């Protein structure tokens, strides 16, 4: 399953460099979680491999 990652405030994480993003990747394998990919994608941090535990964005009615 693939999703976004958000941020403290519930943001999400745009980035200026597309492709294999160093910064998305290690925010994505953070911790567990269960992220065997994540990269930047269309301006911002794209993880692949979410389980249905994870909150991706965009977040619940409580957006950013």
């Amino acid at each position: 399953k693939d999703g976004y990652l958000v941020e403290k405030t519930g943001c999400k994480k745009t980035c200026y460099k597309l492709g294999e993003n160093d910064f998305c990747n290690r925010e994505c394998k953070w911790k567990h979680i269960g992220g065997s990919y994540g990269y930047c994608y269309g301006f911002g941090c794209y993880c692949e491999g979410l389980p249905d535990s994870t909150q991706t964005w965009p977040l619940p009615n409580k957006t950013c």
